[PDB]
């Protein structure tokens, strides 16, 4: 007895889990009112363990004791070079352990613990589970989780694994895009078509071609950026109002940790709005040194600031074309994943690519995986 299966996007900055029920797919919000949940955990003082949005928001200026990113390492061993190469930009300590990169954080009151990255995903997916459960008001013990496409069988296992540890029987893993195209009910055509998905996430990039027959999906070629996404974005917003504040005061915003934090959030915020207004007020009540910030931000310089990022977006549409052997009027369906797809630019720039073409529309791209995962739940669910 299965019980009521869910559908996880277990996601490198954000997850989320969505169920099958009254006859359709429903995107579950966290108890913090979010239809998504950073892969986040820290830890307060008294020794108690965040996870989520409370994670991510609480303010430290201890950031070797947060732990995100568990996606980058979940799979993989020690001496995988990615994995040395990751460490270099990860703000805690990772440890070789069992062959694998464990993470050792300290956690409250001198305590040390290390962690293997699929028992940090456990207490993400564990996260989505509570999500899930006081939504349908019971218990659940079933699970579809979605994986990048590129994952090898590692990747996957521990994936699984990492659901076993959070108490949810892993019933199937599935492919990232395929997710994104069966959410689109582009599996329920006849013919054979080239779908082409593009997925900007928070610190991720993924480009990848599907072809779908007669039900039956083949992920033909893949390519992206591991490091490009909103988080970068975000930063070149940074580095904009740092040096503007240096400018207008001669202090260097960046002594100060927790200033750094506060303007990181509001710039997040500010970004957001505007993928659907054209301006964005940022404020700080005490932001450093006792003065308080208040700064605008339109749309037109969110993107004046980032565009060769968004261009270079195109780079691994046309690597992946080439390797498939296919042009551009090859594809039949363009699917737009990821959260920074909602910045209006990056659609505008992806239509222009495809010549006018539209991608797919209606799923909200940050949900779109889960709600995927969630279509194959219910039939789970039976
Ligand atoms: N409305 C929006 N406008 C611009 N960026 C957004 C919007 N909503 C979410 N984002 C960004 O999407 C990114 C997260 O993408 P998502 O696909 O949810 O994560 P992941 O890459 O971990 O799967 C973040 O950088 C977030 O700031
Ligand atoms: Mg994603």
């Amino acid at each position: 007895d299965v019980g009521t299966v869910v559908g996880i996007d277990l996601g490198t900055t954000y997850s989320c889990v969505g169920v099958f029920k009254n006859g359709r797919v429903e995107i579950i919000a966290n108890d913090q009112g979010n239809r998504i949940t950073p892969s986040y955990v820290a830890f307060t003082p008294e020794g108690e363990r965040l996870i989520g949005d409370a994670a991510k928001n609480q303010l430290t200026s201890n950031p070797e004791n947060t732990v995100f990113d568990a996606k980058r390492l979940i799979g993989r061993t020690w001496n995988d070079p990615s994995v040395q190469q990751d460490i270099k930009f990860l703000p805690f300590k990772v440890v070789e352990k069992k062959t694998k990169p464990y993470i050792q954080v300290d956690i409250g009151g001198g305590q040390t613990k290390t962690f293997a990255p699929e028992e940090i995903s456990a207490m993400v997916l564990t996260k989505m589970k509570e999500t899930a459960e006081a939504y349908l008001g019971k218990k659940v013990t079933h699970a579809v989780v979605t994986v990048p496409a590129y994952f090898n069988d590692a990747q996957r296992q521990a994936t699984k694994d990492a659901g076993t540890i959070a108490g949810l029987n892993v019933m199937r893993i599935i492919n990232e895009p395929t997710a994104a195209a069966i959410a689109y009910g582009l599996d329920k055509r006849e013919g054979e078509k080239n779908i082409l998905v593009f997925d900007l996430g928070g610190g991720t990039f993924d480009v990848s071609l599907l072809t779908i027959d007669n039900g039956v999906f083949e992920v033909v070629a893949t390519n992206g950026d591991t490091h490009l996404g909103g988080e970068d974005f975000d930063q070149r917003v940074m580095e904009h109002f740092i040096k503007l504040y240096k400018k207008k005061t001669g202090k260097d915003v960046r002594k100060d940790n927790r200033a750094v934090q506060k303007l990181r959030r509001e710039v997040e915020k500010a970004k957001r709005a505007l993928s659907s207004q054209h301006q964005a007020r940022i404020e700080i009540e005490s932001f450093y040194e006792g003065e308080d910030f208040s700064e605008t931000l339109t749309r037109a310089k969110f993107e004046e600031l980032n565009m060769d990022l968004f261009r270079s977006t195109m780079k691994p549409v046309q690597k992946v074309l080439e390797d498939s052997d296919l042009k551009k009027s090859d594809i039949d369906e363009i699917v737009l994943v990821g959260g920074s797809t909602r910045i209006p630019k990056i659609q505008q720039l992806v239509k222009e690519f495809f010549n006018g073409k539209e991608p797919s529309r209606g799923i909200n791209p940050d949900e779109a995986v889960a709600y995927g995962a969630a279509v194959q739940a219910g039939v789970l669910s039976g």
